[PDB]
């Protein structure tokens, strides 16, 4: 009877109250098809009073339908817009933001335009009547910007774009310049550079966009050819990535007029605000910085007060892949050219910028000490060890006693060393054993928490300030107690925290996966060893995003990565069918592998070449127990003798 009670609605004199019990008890009930009929019926029996019943069973079923036909219910809410309540808006605005990932895009044209109504209507003079209802206004603009681009219809773009235009962006230019930066920051999504271009080129600086063989381009090589080179720009720009050109090529065409006309006082206050918007990039897209083109373009402002601690071009600049000399450029001259006003910090990020590509440590070193420290005895004892290169001897004895003796001397330099050397020595405290592991190292790093062994402050240490840096150091010390017998430490603490931390901590820190592939050789399981290893190669793929002063960057990043990862894929690939096959029938086949492993040469560098010499010896022992013996002994005697001489 109701599916007929809809046809009389195709005309428009039904009473949505004469059958409101009906518009409800059928919603439970094919199930859904029946209900949707009754939804569209309610819309012309709508513009009424009371939402007590409807609101209870609406937001329940809106999300329930991945079905798109019974999703035009979204357009239907639009008549529920005028009849509105502040907090009742909050609970219901929750489905509309969700409607961004479903396939039909029919309701998006309403998902967003209802927010348009709820944006232009809620523009109050910031009366701030409700602290909760103001969460709407911001929560609304988040959909407005997450949806500006990325949808096949370019019209969703123009219609929104033209709406960040009509009464929003000011008809002024420089003012349309202040405002745009307020809009960019919230973006935690790539692109939008194209939006800078389209925004500022169409406008030009006037309501309009342009105000003015051998017979064609010779009479007018001026007025005609300017309006046309103009658009052929911005279009060729959303297609690729390198349009960074214009923005600096706009920031002067920004900076310049702000100089000969308007007072200095305000422009200073305005640009100090810019800092704040840029600091705000380093928190929202903080470590969401693969494009690099977002990062460099901004630090390339090249203005007087561009200095920021820039600790987020430290860590998230590591994702940026960009040796930036910006933090050094101001300290040279612009910032303070006129030990107190010397940058209480901005001198140290130049370290961790010539430190993240460990080459660098030598142009780091000379600038490290005698540069800024003033310990004299600590310098000439640590410096004169980098020259000896025998620091594994000369430095550690000329270093540990500064902390163990509690500054027995006057140590009038041990007091400024406190706010410093406590961190230089922290650099040295692992530097001392370049390698060799030892239980001395595993207690070196771990000694930064409680005196008794503290596993909580370890997992904690990833959370707060610092400490996270020496994270991988403690885990190389696995190697030495990976030689020993007691497989208790680390694994008992860390393979469990990876399960608890998988949702946020483990997989975000499981970038460093070579290690990963190594503990799996304790418990006889290859599959995940391979998985996490293959993610390993294909990440290192990306760190190969650097060819300028390559030879430092590369020699490091290549010469070891592709050297461990092979001597494992080899070991894995070989051991299964090959290992099983070889062990079972031919001893000689096993030898065959050895004369591929003797003429494997080493780069001048130490470390990993030295480092993989553990790999081959666990590859040995892990198969000496899964499986003649004299031959194996000879190989051990041999392989053992090479990596000693």
């Amino acid at each position: 009877f109701i599916v007929c009670l809809n046809k009389v609605t195709k005309s428009f004199p039904p009473l949505a109250d004469r059958f409101m019990n009906a518009v409800f008890f059928l919603l439970p009930k094919v199930l859904k098809t029946l209900c949707l009929e009754v939804v569209l019926c309610r819309v012309e029996g709508m513009t009424e009073l009371y939402f007590q019943l409807k609101s209870k069973d609406f937001v329940q079923v809106m999300r329930h339908r991945d079905d798109e036909r019974q999703k035009v219910c979204l357009d239907i809410i639009y008549k529920m817009m005028p009849k509105l309540k502040p907090v009742e808006l909050r609970e219901l605005l929750n489905p509309v933001v969700e409607f961004v990932s479903h396939p039909s895009t029919t309701c998006r044209e309403q998902m967003y335009n209802i927010l348009m109504w709820i944006h232009d209507n809620y523009r109050d003079p910031e009366s701030e009547t409700d602290n909760d209802s103001q969460e709407i206004f911001k929560l609304a603009k988040d959909v407005l910007i997450q949806g500006l681009i990325d949808e096949n219809p370019g019209l969703q773009l123009i219609i929104r774009n033209f709406w960040s235009h009509e009464t929003r962006l000011p008809s002024n230019t420089l003012d349309r310049l202040l405002a745009l930066n307020s809009l960019y920051s919230p973006k935690i999504e790539v692109h939008f550079l194209s939006l800078a271009t389209n925004f500022l080129l169409e406008m030009t600086s006037m309501s309009p966009d342009y105000p003015n063989y051998r017979h064609g381009d010779l009479p007018d090589i001026q007025i005609k050819h300017s309006s046309l080179i103009t658009p052929l720009q911005a279009v060729a720009q959303r297609d690729p990535i390198i349009a960074k050109q214009l923005f600096s090529s706009l920031f002067s065409g920004i900076l310049k007029e702000m100089d000969k006309f308007k007072t200095l006082s305000e422009k200073n206050n305005i640009t100090q605000k810019l800092l704040q918007d840029f600091n705000r990039f380093l928190n929202t897209t903080f470590s969401f910085f693969p494009p690099f083109v977002s990062c460099i373009q901004d630090i390339s402002c090249q203005h007087a007060a561009l200095l920021s601690l820039d600790p987020a071009a430290v860590s998230a600049g590591c994702l940026a892949s960009l040796q930036q000399p910006v933090g050094i450029r101001l300290l040279e001259e612009a910032l303070l050219r006129l030990a107190k006003r010397v940058r209480g910090k901005a001198r140290l990020p130049p370290d961790v910028l010539r430190w993240v590509e460990l080459l660098y440590r030598s142009i780091g070193e000379y600038d490290v000490l005698r540069g800024i420290f003033t310990s004299e005895i600590g310098t000439k004892q640590i410096t004169q060890s980098a020259l000896l290169a025998e620091a594994r001897s000369d430095y550690s004895e000329a270093a540990k006693q500064y902390d163990e003796a509690l500054n027995k001397q006057d140590w009038v330099d041990g007091e400024p060393t406190e706010a410093e050397k406590d961190f230089w020595e922290l650099a040295s405290l692992d530097c001392y054993n370049h390698l060799a592991e030892w239980k001395s190292l595993e207690y070196c790093s771990t000694a930064s928490i409680d005196s008794e062994n503290p596993p909580d402050l370890n997992k904690i240490w990833s959370e707060p300030f610092y400490q996270e840096t020496y994270l991988p150091y403690m885990i190389r010390s696995k190697l030495k107690l990976l030689l020993q017998g007691e497989a208790d430490q680390s694994l008992l603490t860390f393979i469990d925290k990876a399960m608890h931390g998988e949702l946020q901590k483990a997989i975000l820190e499981l970038h460093y996966s070579q290690e990963l592939s190594l503990l799996y050789l304790l418990q006889d399981d290859v599959d995940r060893a391979k998985y996490y290893i293959q993610n390993g190669i294909q990440s290192f793929m990306q760190n190969y995003s650097s060819i300028d002063v390559l030879l430092h960057q590369s020699r490091l990043t290549k010469l070891q990565s592709v050297q461990a990862l092979t001597e494992i894929q080899e070991f894995i690939s070989f051991i299964s069918k090959q290992g099983n096959l070889s062990s079972q029938v031919p001893l000689k086949r096993l030898l065959n592998t050895w004369t591929n492993r003797y003429p494997d040469a080493k780069m001048d560098p130490m470390n990993i070449w030295d480092d993989i010499i553990t790999n081959r010896c666990f590859f040995l022992s892990k198969i000496e127990e899964k499986l003649i013996s004299s031959l194996i002994r000879s190989c051990k005697f041999s392989m053992k003798m090479k990596m000693i001489d």
